[PDB]
């Protein structure tokens, strides 16, 4: 930590953190479990350049109860660290697959959807684009608390597939993103509808068995995924709204969050 001369309040003493093993069996790349000794606090620590420093810069501009919280950075000297909170129950997709379904009931699914749409309303308000919203990019803490993250998973199976030295998760990717490389808050809104279907099925893969090279074709012919067992009609209506072909026809996250709020009470 710096003395208030290029001061950055986020810079911390690398030595304050005890680095343990790679997190989640190595599924996150160079991310480690850590203890910030002086707070007795378990943390997540991503390590390694422009991309990495641009990510740290972005995280300093964002703060929301449902976005994973940046705690500090070590970016003076290598090896560079970005340090965030550690969320006890791990990524949402695995959580939903593994959970006690009597505990994670219909109302809990509603609560998860609602928290995520909150985070996305805040990114929408700040003019940020997520670009890879999916259950695999969300984290679960105590009492069903859910936060949106971005683990940079595209180069870490067939979830992502190549597009010009880019890899895209086709089944979460809006039609104008597939066809024109156009990303916006409205392509996040499309991805959010897919996320809602993940939550509604307790973590099933979307478009089951559908070959990736026929996805665009099908969507252009108005095919959409069917309503999951037990999913309220109103929630399915929101999903279908998120999957409107023209991005301008899709609701805002402000609208979506308000719709879930109304339901969640
Ligand atoms: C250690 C770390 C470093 C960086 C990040 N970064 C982000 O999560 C993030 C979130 C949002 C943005 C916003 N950004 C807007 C612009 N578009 C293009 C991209 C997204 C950027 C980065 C998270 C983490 N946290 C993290 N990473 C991997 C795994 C875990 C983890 C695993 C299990 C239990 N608890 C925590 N925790
Ligand atoms: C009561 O709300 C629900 O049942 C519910 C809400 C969100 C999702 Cl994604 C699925 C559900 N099944
Ligand atoms: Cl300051
Ligand atoms: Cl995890
Ligand atoms: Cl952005
Ligand atoms: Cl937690």
């Amino acid at each position: 930590a710096m003395d208030p001369p290029n001061y950055d309040k986020w810079e911390m003493e690398r030595t304050d953190i005890t680095m343990k093993h790679k997190l989640g069996g190595g599924q996150y790349g160079e991310v480690y479990e850590g203890v910030w000794k002086k707070y007795s606090l378990t943390v997540a620590v991503k390590t390694l350049v422009e991309e990495f420093l641009k990510e740290a810069a972005v995280m300093k501009e964002i703060k929301h109860p449902n976005l994973v919280q940046l705690l500090g950075v070590c970016t003076r000297e290598p090896p560079f660290y970005i340090i965030t909170e550690f969320m006890t129950y791990g990524n949402l997709l695995d959580y939903l697959r593994e959970c006690n379904r009597q505990e994670v009931s219909a109302v809990v699914l509603l609560y998860m959807a609602t928290q995520i749409s909150s985070a996305m309303e805040y990114l929408e308000k700040k003019n940020f684009i997520h670009r890879d919203l999916a259950a695999r990019n969300c984290l679960v803490g105590e009492n069903h608390l859910v936060k949106v993250a971005d683990f940079g998973l595209s180069r870490l199976g067939d979830t992502y597939t190549a597009h010009a030295g880019a890899k895209f998760p086709i089944k979460w990717t809006a039609p104008e993103s597939l066809a024109y490389n156009k990303f916006s808050i409205k392509s996040d809104v499309w991805a959010f509808g897919v996320l809602l279907w993940e939550i509604a099925t307790y973590g099933m893969s979307p478009y089951p068995g559908i070959d990736l090279s026929q996805v665009y074709e099908l969507l252009e012919k108005d095919y959409r995924m069917e309503r999951p067992e037990g999913c309220p009609e109103k929630v399915y209506e929101l999903m279908r709204a998120c999957w409107q072909w023209n991005p301008s026809d899709r609701p805002s996250f402000a609208e979506i969050h308000q719709a879930f709020e109304t339901m969640f009470q």
